[PDB]
C-alpha cells in the first residue's frame, strides 16, 4: 500500500523502561501505531473509499494490483475514532468508540522510531508490564503479545509497500490471518468474502503467517500465556487452505500452530489464583504486574507483583509433569493429558526459540471473538463439555457469554490500561525505573 495524507499520521508517545544487569533501569522514549486494517483505505486522488463496510470497490479494486495502485491507506485520529491514548508510560485502548462511525477496540505496535517498530530480543532476558483489567469482563480480550514481524513492516521486501511501519503493515500471527486487507504490499481483493456476522471484517484469498509469543491473553476472569511455533520462523504470505487456521479445511495445515502450547493457572486447576475481589491470590479490580522471563534453554518462567507481593506461577500437576515452569515436559504432559499435537508437529519449543532469538515486535490490542466468543479463554471450551474432559473449563465464564453484538451493546466503555512496560536481562527488571 501506499499513504495519503488527508489524516496527517502522529504516533501517541509511549515510555518505557529498559533495565541492565549491573542494576540500573533508564527512560525510552517510544510511540504506538495502528494496525493497518483500522485505518481508512480511499482512492488516491480523492475521498472515494476503496474499502467500504466489508467488501471492496468493483470499479476501483477488481484485482489486487489495479488496488493496490488506486488505493492508498490513511492516517488515524487516535483518540477521537480509535479512544487510544496514552500518558507517561500508559496506554489506554477503549472498547466501543462513538465518533462519525462505530469503531470497535484496536490492535497497536510499539514503535522505535516513525517508520520502524520496536525489535525485542526476548531469549535471555525478562519483559515486564503492569496492565489492569478491571474493566474487562467476560468475553473481551486485552492482549498483550509478541510476534516475528519486519522491523520496517515489509518496505524492504516489498517495492509497492511505501506505506510501512509508520502506517502499521506486516501484521502476521499464528493463525495466519486471511482478515488483513494488505499483505506483502498487495490489496487482498482476490478471493475476499465479506464476514456473514461482522458488518465490517471479511477473508482473502491470502493470509500472513509468523511465530507467536502471547504473554498475556486476558479479561478480569482469566489469563493465559501461549507460545505459537511455526515452520518458518518470520512473515510469510499464504495462499487459502494453505493458511490452516480457523479458515481451511485443515485447521493444522498450515506452516505455524495455532493451538500453542498454553498455560492458563485456571485451566490447570487453580482457582483462587486470578478473579474479582478479595478471595483471589490477585485481585482483578486492581493494578497488577506480570513478569515473564525467557530462560537461555527456552523455558518460560512467570511472576506477579500486586500491592508489593511477588507471587510465583502456582504449581501445576499434570501427567508426568509437576512445577511451574514452561518446558518441554509441562508441554507435552498437556498434549498427553489435554490431546492434541499440533505444538510437537511444529517443532515445540525448540522451534519457538528461533523466534525469540531474533527480533520480535510488541503488540498490545483490545478485542471480541467474532469465531468462538472467547470461550476457549474463560469459560468451558468446547461448549458440549463439562469439566469431566480434562482441560475443558478455562475460566467460570457462562458458556452463552461474550456474544460480540452483546458485549459490544453493553459494556461499551469497556478498556484496558497497559502501563510501566520494563525489558532487560532476566533479573533487572525489578530495578529502579529511569
Ligand atoms: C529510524 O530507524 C531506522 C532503522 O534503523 C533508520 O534507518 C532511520 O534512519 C531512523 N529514522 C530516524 C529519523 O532516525
Ligand atoms: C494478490 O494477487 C496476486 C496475483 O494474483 C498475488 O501474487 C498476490 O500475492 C496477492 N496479494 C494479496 C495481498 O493477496
Ligand atoms: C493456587 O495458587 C496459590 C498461590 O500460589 C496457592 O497458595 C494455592 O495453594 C494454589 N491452589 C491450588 C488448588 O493448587
Amino acid at each position: 500500500q501506499s499513504a495519503c495524507t488527508l489524516q496527517p499520521e502522529t504516533h501517541p508517545p509511549l515510555t518505557w523502561q529498559k533495565c541492565s544487569s549491573g542494576g540500573t533501569c533508564t527512560q525510552q522514549t517510544g510511540s504506538v501505531v495502528i494496525d493497518a486494517n483500522w485505518r481508512w483505505i480511499h482512492a488516491t486522488n480523492s475521498s472515494t473509499s476503496c474499502y467500504d463496510g466489508n467488501t471492496w470497490s468493483s470499479t476501483l479494486c477488481p484485482d489486487n494490483e489495479t488496488c493496490t495502485k488506486n488505493c492508498c491507506l490513511d492516517g488515524a485520529a487516535y483518540a477521537s475514532t480509535y479512544g487510544v491514548t496514552t500518558s507517561g508510560d500508559s496506554l489506554t485502548i477503549g472498547f466501543v468508540t462513538q465518533s462519525a462511525q462505530k469503531n470497535v477496540g484496536a490492535r497497536l505496535y510499539l514503535m522505535a522510531n516513525d517508520t520502524t517498530y520496536q525489535e525485542f530480543t526476548l531469549l535471555g532476558n525478562e519483559f515486564s508490564f503492569d496492565v489492569d483489567v478491571s474493566q474487562l469482563p467476560c468475553g473481551l480480550n486485552g492482549a498483550l503479545y509478541f510476534v516475528s514481524m519486519d522491523a520496517d513492516g515489509g518496505v524492504s521486501k516489498y517495492p509497492t509497500n511505501t506505506a510501512g511501519a509508520k502506517y502499521g503493515t506486516g501484521y502476521c500471527d499464528s493463525q495466519c490471518p486471511r482478515d488483513l486487507k494488505f499483505i506483502n504490499g498487495q490489496a487482498n481483493v482476490e478471493g475476499w468474502e465479506p464476514s456473514t456476522n461482522n458488518a465490517n471484517t471479511g477473508i482473502g484469498g491470502h493470509g500472513s503467517c509468523c511465530s507467536e509469543m502471547d504473554i498475556w491473553e486476558a479479561n478480569s476472569i482469566s489469563e493465559a500465556l501461549t507460545l505459537h511455533p511455526c515452520t518458518t520462523v518470520g512473515q510469510e504470505i499464504c495462499e487459502g487452505d494453505g493458511c490452516g487456521g480457523t479458515y481451511s479445511k485443515n485447521r493444522y495445515g498450515g506452516p505455524c500452530d495455532p493451538d500453542g502450547c498454553d498455560w492458563n493457572p485456571y485451566r490447570l486447576g487453580n482457582t483462587s489464583f486470578y478473579g474479582p475481589g478479595p478471595s483471589f491470590t490477585l485481585d482483578t479490580t486492581k493494578k497488577l504486574t506480570v513478569v515473564t522471563q525467557f530462560k537461555p534453554s527456552g523455558a518460560i518462567n512467570r511472576y506477579y507483583v500486586q500491592n508489593g507481593v511477588t507471587f510465583q506461577q502456582p504449581n501445576a500437576e499434570l501427567g508426568s509433569y509437576s512445577g511451574n515452569e514452561l518446558n518441554d515436559d509441562y508441554c507435552y504432559a498437556e498434549e498427553a493429558e489435554f490431546g492434541g499435537s499440533s505444538f510437537s508437529d511444529k517443532g515445540g519449543l525448540t522451534q519457538f526459540k528461533k523466534a525469540t532469538s531474533g527480533g520480535m515486535v510488541l503488540v498490545m490490542s483490545l478485542w471480541d471473538d467474532y469465531y468462538a466468543n472467547m470461550l476457549w479463554l474463560d469459560s468451558t471450551y468446547p461448549t458440549n463439555e463439562t469439566s469431566s474432559t480434562p482441560g475443558a473449563v478455562r475460566g467460570s465464564c457462562s458458556t452463552s457469554s461474550g456474544d460480540p453484538a452483546q458485549v459490544e451493546s453493553q459494556f461499551p466503555n469497556a478498556k484496558v490500561t497497559f502501563s510501566n512496560i520494563k525489558f532487560g536481562p532476566i533479573g533487572s527488571t525489578g530495578n529502579p525505573s529511569g
